[PDB]
């Protein structure tokens, strides 16, 4: 049946997304009820990118100094504060697209959906991974901080990430929704890396759950590992150490698939050591680590290919 990198229908998404302008800098925001949110940077210029003080920098703006922008439709910004590294924009009409949702802080390792914007236009959509760096490998030029990340579960658009920055190896950074960054980065142009990054190990192995669920058995072998051997094999190919709650998370996918967990670790185990084959796994020829376990079991079938 297929396995693909999906991303959540956008339409509840894109019904929020507004232009935001200052002077010379726009940008996405997102409209929620009667506020506009959005990266506080679009108050910041040409060289007040390096070291802007942002306390400093709003004082100096009116609401008027706003302008909020709803499709062809003007809103009226009725007030305006400083929420960490968004501001949070009082406007005189209230969305009427507005859907059930929640503001959510991601966790590493966790994916969500990421709808691309350009001058509050919607552009594109696809799936990320919250990294244990704390950055995404997304698809961003400028013009696009203020699109958002979010999952979706009934008709609840949980939002988790809203987009700020490039770092140099190409690979991005953001905020959660109240404007706290994901990682140890400041919204100002000063020189900053990601740190070092790991494969997600609990993802693969979903990965492998999944490989299995739609057939797909050529990799296991008739071994088993503890979790400690498991761990010296992990750390020497970068790989997160697995746990216990690890382990226990993989329940679900162990019983409907009939393998255990370390039979499936002793298989990845393998996998790492002896290369892949010139074979590949549900399309793949390297280990995805970008589904977690429930990722896999949302998109898998409930029956496994035995
Ligand atoms: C959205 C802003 C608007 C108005 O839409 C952009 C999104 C990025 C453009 C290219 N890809 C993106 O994702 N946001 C920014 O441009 C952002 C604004 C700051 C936070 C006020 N700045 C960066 O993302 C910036 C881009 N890189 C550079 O400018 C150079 C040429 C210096 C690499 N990244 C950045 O400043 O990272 C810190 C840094 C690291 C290493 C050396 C120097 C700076």
């Amino acid at each position: 049946s297929g396995f693909r990198k999906m991303a959540f229908p956008s339409g509840k998404v894109e019904g929020c997304m507004v232009q935001v302008t200052c002077g010379t800098t726009t940008l996405n925001g997102l409209w929620l009820d009667d506020t506009v949110y959005c990266p506080r940077h679009v108050i910041c210029t040409a060289e007040d990118m390096l070291n802007p003080n942002y306390e400093d920098l709003l004082i100096r703006k009116s609401n008027h100094s706003f302008l909020v922008q709803a499709g062809n439709v003007q809103l009226r910004v009725i007030g305006h504060s400083m929420q960490n590294c968004l501001l949070r924009l009082k406007v005189d009409t209230s969305n009427p697209k507005t859907p059930k949702y929640k503001f959510v802080r991601i966790q590493p390792g966790q994916t969500f959906s990421v709808l691309a914007c350009y001058n509050g236009s919607p552009s594109g959509v696809y799936q990320c991974a919250m990294r244990p760096n704390h950055t995404i490998k997304g698809s961003f030029l400028n013009g696009s901080c203020g699109s958002v990340g979010f999952n979706i579960d009934y008709d609840c658009v949980s939002f988790c990430y809203m987009h700020h920055m490039e770092l140099p190896t190409g690979v991005h950074a953001g905020t959660d929704l109240e404007g706290k960054f994901y990682g140890p980065f400041v919204d100002r142009q000063t020189a900053q890396a990601a740190g070092t990054d790991t494969t997600i190990t609990l993802n693969v192995l979903a990965w492998l759950y999944a490989a299995v669920i739609n057939g797909d058995r050529w990799f296991l072998n008739r071994f088993t590992t503890t979790l400690n051997d498991f761990n010296l094999v992990a750390m020497k190919y970068n790989y997160e150490p697995l746990t216990q709650d690890h382990v226990d998370i993989l329940g679900p996918l162990s019983a409907q698939t009939g393998i255990a967990v370390l039979d499936m670790c002793a298989a990845l185990k393998e996998l790492l050591q002896n290369g892949m084959n010139g074979r590949t796994i549900l399309g793949s020829t390297i280990l995805e680590d970008e589904f977690t376990p429930f990722d896999v079991v949302r998109q898998c079938s409930g029956v496994t290919f035995q």
